């Protein structure tokens, strides 16, 4: 799966 972390 893709992963996104937006801090
Ligand atoms: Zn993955």
């Amino acid at each position: 799966g893709s992963n996104q972390n937006n801090f």
